[PDB]
């Protein structure tokens, strides 16, 4: 690698970070969009207030405008459903480490109530909250309410650092190696500028994941994240051996590498910075398919990225990874649904099954109730799109397990609904080729009435390549696609996926059998079930 390319592409002018005049050339479309208005401006300077006057169908009439609601808006976390539900929003979090509030989540519910049948919300794959039917002249109202409840929005799709994802279990598990709050809480600061914004990392190539584990169970999925801090002591010191470059897209997935990188627990965010000006001031800008930050990686090397991070660290330290972490590699993934014990004795914490991560107001509101009459008036998000209610003195929970919304959101709900995950499909998203979230919950109903298990198999749905839902970590993974039935008409399929492995023996699934119509799959489902995961015909 010539010096050249080692020259910062980007630079700060007037509170914003902008490409550069002679890195201009063989731009995509995307990062035309940025340099035409900086999207952090809708926010920062307010830009949002006289945006939402103007009648969406005037703005349809120019490209600024359009490109505002369309793609400078993600940077503030709204997300136009343009195909699929035309002048509708689906506003997305940050939510480090998957906690909420009761207040929190009945303000969110609040919000979706008005909408009524275009009202509703989601869990997503990271922990997090989606809400969905905002009209764009309501959004200067929502990102208020949205402050005054101590929540943000920002920087939460695009070209942005995503949700800060967790241990669901930090701080109550008896088992946990280090609470992951305070470490992703400080990310989700970083990031957000305390919540006012920061342009110093809005501006990257691309889209990227942090993690930071705390679990020796993985919950965190280390190996699928741009950034992960794996718990590790060095010299007789905490702190993190660092995992990079971790992504799944429609061309590639890889796992996360290791940077060869040990910090401080106290340097968790100097070394996030570091990295994301790293990626930032290099990353390649061309063919979107190319710019996640593994593919900088693959072209500087590993050590090559290594020594640009190490020049942004304060000092320019970055000592070299211990030779072990603290994570145990004997060790059996745990349900967390269900009633369990806390470290804190006298408390309990319970897992809620939450059919394919899909909620209304009315459910908000009655897990909120929950949450406050039995715990702590928390609520906590998982990636397997279910909740925890921490925080239950253990006598309560006699009362909690005959409350009628439990006959809902179940403790104990069926094995396979216990690890079934789906991403949004075509209900709102414009991406997907298939009807995804009522398709899982249907088919999984009908394989369960067919065979008994006792192995946690995994099942994961997602709507097209994207792979939102992560269907290379599935034990049987499902892709949509379109394929043809018997008589050569069209009809909704998927790529059945198979080999996916989590926790510390990580492996990265594959395709098995290409186009299935999704009204084939049960029988295809019931006979691997049986044949290799020893489920037994009813
Ligand atoms: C909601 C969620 C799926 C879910 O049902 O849980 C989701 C939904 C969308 N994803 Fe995703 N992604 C979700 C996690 C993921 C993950 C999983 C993860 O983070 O572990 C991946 C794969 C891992 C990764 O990125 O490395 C993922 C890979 C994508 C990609 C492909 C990325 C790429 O490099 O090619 C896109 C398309 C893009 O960004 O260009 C995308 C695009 C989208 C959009 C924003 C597309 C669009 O605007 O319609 C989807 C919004 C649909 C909607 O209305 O809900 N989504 N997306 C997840 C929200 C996470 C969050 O709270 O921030
Ligand atoms: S995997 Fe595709 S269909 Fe599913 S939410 Fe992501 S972009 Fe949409
Ligand atoms: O919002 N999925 O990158
Ligand atoms: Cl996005
Ligand atoms: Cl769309
Ligand atoms: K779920």
């Amino acid at each position: 690698v010539a010096a050249e390319r080692l020259e910062p592409r980007v630079e700060e002018k007037d509170g914003y970070w902008i490409l550069k005049e002679q890195f201009r050339k063989g731009i995509n479309p995307q990062e035309k969009v940025k340099i035409e208005k900086e999207p952090m401006k809708l926010f920062m300077e307010n830009g949002i207030e006289e945006l939402a006057k103007i009648p969406i169908e005037e703005i349809d009439q120019s490209k600024l405008t359009k490109d505002d609601i369309d793609v400078r808006l993600k940077w503030l976390g709204l997300f136009h459903r343009r195909k699929n539900q035309y002048g509708r929003f689906m506003m997305r979090l940050k939510l480090p480490n998957g906690v909420t509030t009761s207040a929190q989540t009945r303000y969110l519910a609040s919000v979706i109530r008005k909408y009524g049948k275009e009202g509703c919300a989601d869990i997503t794959t990271r922990q997090n909250w989606q809400i969905r039917g905002v009209v764009l002249p309501d959004v200067p109202e929502i990102l208020k309410g949205l402050a005054e409840v101590g929540l943000t929005s920002l920087q939460s799709g695009m070209d942005n650092v995503r949700n800060p994802v967790g241990n669901p279990l930090a701080g109550i598990d008896p088992e946990e190696i280090v609470d992951t709050r305070p470490y992703t809480n400080l990310l989700s600061q970083f990031i957000t500028g305390n919540s006012r914004g920061n342009p110093a990392v809005s501006n990257l190539p691309r889209k990227w994941n942090p993690c930071v584990v705390g679990s020796h169970d993985l919950y965190e999925h280390p190996h699928i994240n741009d950034l992960a801090y794996m718990p590790a002591t060095k010299d007789g010191r905490f702190g993190f051996n660092l995992l990079v470059g971790g992504f799944f897209s429609a061309k590639r997935c890889d796992e996360a590498i290791p940077l060869d990188a040990w910090v401080p627990a106290d340097d968790v965010v100097p070394v996030c910075r570091a990295i994301l000006e790293a990626f930032r001031d290099l990353g390649f800008r061309g063919n979107r398919q190319k710019c996640r930050m593994m593919w900088l990686i693959d072209e500087l090397g590993v050590e090559g990225f290594r020594a640009e991070v190490e020049k942004r660290m304060p000092q320019q330290q970055l000592e070299r990874a211990s030779p072990e972490d603290l994570v145990q590699k004997q060790w059996e993934r745990r349900d967390y649904l269900g009633v369990h014990p806390q470290k804190q004795e006298g408390y309990s914490f319970i897992g809620l099954h939450i059919p394919v991560g899909r909620v209304q107001a009315d459910d908000m509101d009655e897990l909120a109730r929950l949450a406050d009459e039995y715990g702590s008036g928390e609520i906590r998000l998982t990636v397997e799109q279910n909740i925890i209610i921490p925080n239950i003195e253990t006598s309560k929970i006699e009362a909690l397990l005959k409350e009628p919304v439990l006959s809902t959101f179940s403790p104990d709900p069926p094995i396979l609904m216990k690890g079934l995950v789906a991403c949004t499909g075509n209900q709102f998203c414009g991406q997907a080729i298939i009807e995804t979230k009522a398709r899982s919950l249907k088919i999984t109903e009908e394989v369960q009435r067919q065979v008994s298990l006792t192995k946690p198999v995994r099942m994961h749905w997602t709507g097209c390549p994207n792979t939102c839902a992560q269907v290379q970590v599935a034990d049987i993974g499902f892709m949509g696609c379109l394929t043809r039935d018997k008589n050569g008409k069209t009809v909704e399929g998927a790529d059945v996926f198979l080999g996916g492995r989590i926790g510390s023996d990580s492996h990265l699934g594959e395709v098995y059998k290409k186009a299935v119509p999704c009204d084939d799959l049960v029988p295809l489902v019931v006979d691997l079930l049986v044949n290799n995961f020893g489920a037994v015909p009813r």
